[PDB]
Order: structure tokens, then C-alpha cells, then sequence
């Protein structure tokens, strides 16, 4: 199946920032299904498993303190291709090289310590998987009917 | 402290019709600040207890089929008279009389056996601390600064 | 059935100040269904029989004048109680008494010798299944679904 | 002269979505022109007609049921290179692969036996004159002043 | 003439959420013409002078407070009754009470030890008159077409 | 430090179309600071010292008339790499090239004996020091707090 499911994280810059709306507004118009979704206040541990294939770089540290430093909306995202697709919208890893039109690109710009890019999305399906496990659990995730969904039946 | 908490349900119609985020951005936007955010799905069970009051009125079945049809999104906001505030936001009970500016007003119309209105905004503070306790454990509720709260610092 | 089709004209006003879609989507956005849809260039017999009823009111001129100096988009709305709503939707008749929040409210204000504000909606039922007639041909009206209509079975 | 005219077909999808007004915008606020529009629902042969270049290719049939699902809303944009420009507003063939900021980009994903992508656009000036014959009458297309329109004088 | 011009202050509170652009489009939508418009740092004599009438009420050193705490956008709007229609548009005082639609019935709420309501509308002709050369000197307001003005002609 | 601040016209296009709110929402959007703004309406000496640049170029005068057609918004925006970042969001020169998503992409197509092109932005870090000199004096260009400048605290 084309049909796949992605981990985003909507960082505390974006909360701060009262963008939790805009952006899951961008995937809702995408065609994008949550399945789904909570805020959490993610603790330093869990906030290096998520991140620990850059447990060894400088910038792990202010990673852990930037994705801590308030709650955060973790939600999981459903849809064709559902992972390279949030990953296009999400943009550039530094906002200021982001594309105008993507995530990224029209709300994130300034840093602290760490590269603040407003939200997360898993690069690839094998990370998903990981992701969304270290999240949620089976009873969090569900199977539901969007409005258009009858109109896609192949 | 004029501040409190209110419970919001975007009910099954406004996930459906992937209104998720245009009702978040809306309390966003007017400052009040989301302390707890899930996504569930509601059982009869539940459902039931959230609407005990009407448990004798006669759209009552009708009711509990409506709120427990897909999953629905349940958050609680703070702010200066959330309660009062939110449900002068949300509008007439039914949208047809809702103005337009409200969030009945602007997205709802179309009933099924029950009058489907988009969100659930607590009544009152009283209705609110049971509603959210309902829903919530203390630990899915946070307290964290939105950007600007620096700036009414009295 | 409470469902019932209203006429809206989007007038010179608003189609030279390039706001057809923005119209378009507050009435898509409550829920309202467009069930038929054309820009046509009127005509004076057209515009008088459309405004027959106001003849002899001093206003008349002018008005056709308005009416007929650019091409309009006019359109059937299909839903609950559409008459009304789409009544309450436009606002006052004069833009400038208009509430926020409203379509006349949020783009119109300034007027020419006519009371420009933006679009026409039939007045009653009575009304608008003789304007409907007047600019439509039954095949130009549609029955179909939109995304969230199974939602709303009873 | 550079400007130019272009056929745009709002599909079933953007329709049964509600998403006709919001791409009318798009190309309200770029500064096109609507000269021309309607909502017709396209029967097998006029379909067929529109891509008769595709006649032979396996996505044929699947486009053709694609197409007369439901009424769509036929446009002509007019403006300066429209042809081009409005293919660029479009964005990739297939919503995946489009770039955040486009149509097809912001909007599209999902597909059925037929890959949804919620507008089509003339793909030259050839095509354009040949599809705007297709929908439209000389009679069905007008010439009038847009707000702005007075400012570009040369 | 029924045009008129009236002052408007994009008070601290909306220019450090950042709520410039979306306040000056709600006017710009409505069709009333910015004519004049600086970004500038109020000190406490300007303030005192432009509250003058307050100056014996209870909230006025908490208004000057508020009104100099950064910098804000004066501008003066041309339209219509104007002076009434933006008092219209801005909302009740306190937010809290502002209907949904206004500017400050969807922007404003928290308050600081003033009343932050997110903009200043000169309440009268009058005292119109006198904000805007207290604020303006007669070079800095201009006098020229907005796209639409040729077609309200009389 | 990576902090910069550069120039922007909202040009004579853009004011005149009512344009002004939308663009200076996408820098605020972005994170953007606001330092300095005014209306003004630009002599003919002083464009063409903004322009020395090009002055015997063949479309130098023609650009000289557009720019000093009717009053422009000058502003000065600061953030982190400002200067290449505005230019990013502005988009290639002749707009029907710019992508969507850009402020030229978005907005501009239609030209005059000019390109007309919605803004103007400091092409460089020192094309931005001479021109915010050429339109603002020290004493309107502020120093003060955004909401979230707090979060970026290194
Ligand atoms: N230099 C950095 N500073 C702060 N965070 C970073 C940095 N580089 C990467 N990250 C974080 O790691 C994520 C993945 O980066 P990458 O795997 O290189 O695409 C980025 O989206 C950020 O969340
Ligand atoms: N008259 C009614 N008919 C159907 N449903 C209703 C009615 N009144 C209330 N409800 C439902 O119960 C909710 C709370 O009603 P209330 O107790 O008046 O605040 C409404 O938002 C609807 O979901
Ligand atoms: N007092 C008036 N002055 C000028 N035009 C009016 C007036 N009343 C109504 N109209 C025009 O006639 C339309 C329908 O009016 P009504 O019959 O009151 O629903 C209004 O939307 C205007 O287009
Ligand atoms: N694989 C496909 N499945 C469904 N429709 C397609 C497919 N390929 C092309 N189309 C349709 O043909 C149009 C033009 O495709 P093309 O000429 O290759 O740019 C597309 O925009 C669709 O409307
Ligand atoms: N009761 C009040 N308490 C605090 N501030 C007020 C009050 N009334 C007015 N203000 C401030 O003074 C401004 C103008 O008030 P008004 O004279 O009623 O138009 C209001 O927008 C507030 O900025
Ligand atoms: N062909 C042109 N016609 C009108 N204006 C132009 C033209 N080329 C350049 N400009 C103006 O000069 C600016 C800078 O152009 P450039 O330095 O080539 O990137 C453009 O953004 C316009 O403001
Ligand atoms: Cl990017
Ligand atoms: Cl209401
Ligand atoms: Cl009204
Ligand atoms: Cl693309
Ligand atoms: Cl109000
Ligand atoms: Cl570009």
C-alpha cells in the first residue's frame, strides 16, 4: 500500500508561538488524516531516544534543552506517501533556507542555542515506525473516516 | 483570579471535515492558551457521564450516537474568563442561529438526528472542572508561557 | 425538508474587486452546497425583471445601472434552511450597518449612486425559486455530493 | 501582445472538497482575470474530447471517470502569460511530487484509479484555444475592467 | 461628504504579537483607504496629550503605561463614515465583550494592569480632527486612488 | 552576529491593489521584527538615488515614474540573515517567473511600461545600509521586544 504514517512534532517554538492551528491546518487541507495526536511535555529521556542517532553531534545537548522547554503537540500524520510528503512540507533543516510556501519556509527564521525549525516530521518510514512507538501506544492510534475518503475508493 | 480553564470537544463533524486546526487557530488568536490536548474516542460509556444532565431529555441517544462516531479532539484553554469567553466564541447552540464570527456561525449548518454544531464549550466553571477531570488525569496538564504573557504582567 | 436553494448574485462590486473565491468559500466553508454556478454580462429586461418588484422605488435606475455594469457570477446555494442563513451571512444592506463578521460587514462600506454591497441574496423561498428560474435552465442545476454529506444521514 | 487566455477546470475532488473558492482566489489575488465560468457536469464524450491526446495511454478510462464524477467549474483566466503562469500556480502532475505553495502542492494527495489533482490547466496556447472552444461560447467570455486594471496602462 | 477620516493606533500589545499586517488588511478589505501611517515610539508627554480627557480618571497612569510600552503604528483611515464604522469594526472596549468578528473580539482578551485592547479608534469627528494633527503633520497624509475608487464614481 | 536589518517598498501596485496588511502579516509570520515604517510618497530625486544603481539602464525612468506613482510603505525589518531571507520571500524580479508561495509569485503578473513587482528588498547587506539611510533617520528606527524574542535567548 501507498498509504503511510509519520511522527510530527510541533515544537515549543511553535506552541509558544500559538502555530499549533496553522499547522495542523496545512495538513488537514493536504488531505493528511491524524490518527493521532496529544500535548505532552516531553522529558530529557525521552527526548533523546527520539534523537539518538545524533546522541554523539555538538548540537545534541541545546537539542534535548529546545525540544524540552515546553509542551510540544505530538501527532501522527496518515496518507499516500504520507512520509517524503510531510517531509516536502516541512522544508529545510534552518528555516532561513527553507522555501517560501513550506512549513519552515513561511514561520521559522530565528534561533537560541539549537536550529528552532518550529516542527519535526520523520525522515524516513523505518524511522516512523520508531518514532511513532516511542510516543504513542496502539489504543492512542485510530482508524477513522475522513469526509472525503468514500471519493478516492479505487 | 479572573483566569480559568475550559473544556472544548471539536466534535466528530469538525474532525471529519478536517476543521482541526482553523478552531484551534481561532482560541490561538484571541490568546487563550491550550494547557491539555488529546485525541480519543469516546465510548458510550463516556459519553454518557460528560452528558449526565441530559440523560433524561429526549435527544439524548441521539447525542451519545453523534459524540462517539469518529474520534473527536478534547482540549482544555486557559485565559481571562475562558469559560464565558469560549462560549461566546463558539455560538448559538444550533449554527443556523449562530452569528457569523462565531465558530458555529462560520462552519456549522447541516444536522444529522442530532443537531451537529462542531465544538462543546463548558457551560460553566462548575461544568468545566467536572468536564476536564472527566477527560483528563492532572499529569495531561500543563503550566507553560505563551509568548506574549510577559507583556500583561501586572 | 428544511433543505432548501437561494439565489446569490456576486455583484460588479465584488467581481472587480477580485473577491468571487473569498465569497465562495464562506459559503462552502458553512456547509452550503453550490448546485449551480455561471458568470453572465445582464442585460437591462434581464436586471429590471430580476428587480421588477422595486419598479416605481426611486432607487431603480440606479440600481439596474449597478447590476449590469460589469459581469456578475451568479449562483444556487443548496442547504439547511438556506434562505435565511445566506440572509444572515450577507447582512445589512448597507455595508456600513453591516456587522463585523459578515460578508457585506467585512468588504463593503463605499457606494456610487447605488448602494453597492457586494452580493444579492434572495429575500424568501417565494423569491428565490422566481430568481432561480429567471437565470437558470434546470439543467444547470446539480444534485450531487459533497465530502461530508453521508455525515449528516438521518 | 503577452496576454493571454487558459482554460482551468476546477475537478471533482476540489469540488466535493469545498475548495472552489479558495483556488478562484489564488488566481484573483495573482492578478488574473476570470473572463469566463460555469459549473456544468461533463458527460463521457465531452470528457474524451478535452483529452483526446490521451485516448491510447492505460489511465484513460480511469481519467474519464475521474472527470464526470461529479460537476465541476469550467474557468478561463486571462492575464499577462496566463498560459505558463497558471500551469506554475498548478504545480506537479501529481500532488506528491508538488511543490508547497502550489495547487496542487497545498491541496492535492490522495488519489483514486485516477491520480486526483484537483485542477487542470491548458498545457500551452494550443491547447488553450482548443480547450477553451470545447466549454465555452464567444458569447460565454467577456471583456471588463478589473479594480486595478487602470494602474498597468502603457 | 460622507468621507471622512479617522485615527487608529496599532496599540504595543498588537505590534509585539506581531498583528500588524492582519489588522491593517481587515481595513484594507473593508475598502477604507490608509491615507497616512508611521510606526513610532510614544513618550509620555505625546501620550498624556492624545489621553487628555482621562487625565483625572482613575486608569490613566496604567493607560500611559500601556500605550508607550513599545513602539506602535498611527494611522489614519479615509472612507465612508469612517470615524463609526472602524469604532464598529474595533469592538467593544474590553475585549472579553467584543463580539466574534471585531478586531477585538477575535484578537484581544488578556489585560495587564490597563485594559489592553489591541487598537485605538478616534471616537468621534472631533476628536478625530484633533488625534490626527497631534499625531500627523499635514505632508505626511496623502491624497491618492485605491484600485476600485473609479468604479464607485456618482 | 547573524542579526541584520533591510530594506522594504511595498510599492505603488501593492498599495494601490490594498495589498499593505498581507505582506507586512508574511514578515511578522516569519519572525521578522518591524523597526521602522511609514507611508510616503517618494519624489522622483529621491528614487532615483535608490535606484543610482541603474540609472542608465533602458528601463530607468519608467521605473522611476512607477515607484513614485502613488504613496509606498518604506519599512525596515530585522532578523536573523534579513537581507538574504526577505529576498528569498520576495522572489524573482518579473513576477510571472517568481515561485508560488513568494510574495511576487503570490501576488504580482500584470506590468506597465514597468515591471511592476509588489516590493522592493535590499538586494545586499550593503545595498540595505545605504538605503535605510536614504529613507529613515536614526531616531525612527526602534529597539524593543517581540513576544517570543524571549525563547531565542542563547
Ligand atoms: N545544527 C542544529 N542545531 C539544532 N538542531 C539541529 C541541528 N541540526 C539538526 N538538528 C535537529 O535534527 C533534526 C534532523 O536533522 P538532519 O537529520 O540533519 O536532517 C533537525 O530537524 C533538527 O530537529
Ligand atoms: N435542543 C437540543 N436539541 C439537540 N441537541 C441539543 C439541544 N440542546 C442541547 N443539545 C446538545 O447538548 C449540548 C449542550 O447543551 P446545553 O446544556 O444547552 O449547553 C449542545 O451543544 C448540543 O450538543
Ligand atoms: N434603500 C435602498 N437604497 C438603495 N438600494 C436599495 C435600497 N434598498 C434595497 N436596495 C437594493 O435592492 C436590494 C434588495 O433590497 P430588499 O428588497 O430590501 O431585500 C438591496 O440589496 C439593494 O441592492
Ligand atoms: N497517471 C495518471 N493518472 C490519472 N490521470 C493522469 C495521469 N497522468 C496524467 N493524467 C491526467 O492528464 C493530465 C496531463 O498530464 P501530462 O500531459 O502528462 O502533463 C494530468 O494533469 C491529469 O489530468
Ligand atoms: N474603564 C476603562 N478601564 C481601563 N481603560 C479604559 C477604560 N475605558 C477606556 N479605557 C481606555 O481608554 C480608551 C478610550 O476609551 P473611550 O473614551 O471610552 O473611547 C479605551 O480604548 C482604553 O484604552
Ligand atoms: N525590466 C525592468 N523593468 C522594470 N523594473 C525593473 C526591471 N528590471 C529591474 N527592475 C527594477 O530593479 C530591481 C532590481 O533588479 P535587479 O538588480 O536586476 O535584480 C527590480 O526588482 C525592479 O525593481
Ligand atoms: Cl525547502
Ligand atoms: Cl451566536
Ligand atoms: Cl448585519
Ligand atoms: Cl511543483
Ligand atoms: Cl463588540
Ligand atoms: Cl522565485
Amino acid at each position: 500500500s501507498e498509504t503511510e504514517r509519520t511522527l510530527v512534532i510541533i515544537k515549543p517554538d511553535a506552541v509558544v508561538r500559538g502555530l499549533i492551528g496553522e499547522i495542523i491546518s496545512r495538513f488537514e487541507k493536504k488531505g493528511l488524516k491524524i490518527v493521532g495526536m496529544k500535548m505532552i511535555w516531553i522529558d530529557r529521556e525521552l527526548a533523546e531516544k527520539h534523537y539518538e542517532e545524533h546522541r554523539e553531534k555538538p548540537f545534541f545537548k541545546a537539542l534535548i534543552d529546545y525540544i524540552t522547554k515546553t509542551p510540544v503537540v505530538v501527532m501522527v500524520l496518515e496518507g499516500r506517501y504520507a512520509v517524503e510528503v510531510v517531509r516536502k512540507m516541512a522544508g529545510a533543516t534552518d528555516p532561513k533556507d527553507a522555501a517560501p510556501g513550506t512549513i519552515r519556509g513561511d514561520f521559522g527564521l530565528e534561533v537560541s542555542d539549537a536550529i528552532c525549525n518550529v516542527i519535526h516530521a520523520s525522515d524516513s518510514k523505518e524511522s516512523a515506525e520508531r518514532e511513532i512507538s516511542l510516543f504513542f501506544k496502539p489504543e492512542e492510534l485510530f482508524e477513522y473516516p475522513r469526509a472525503a475518503d468514500w471519493f478516492y475508493k479505487k
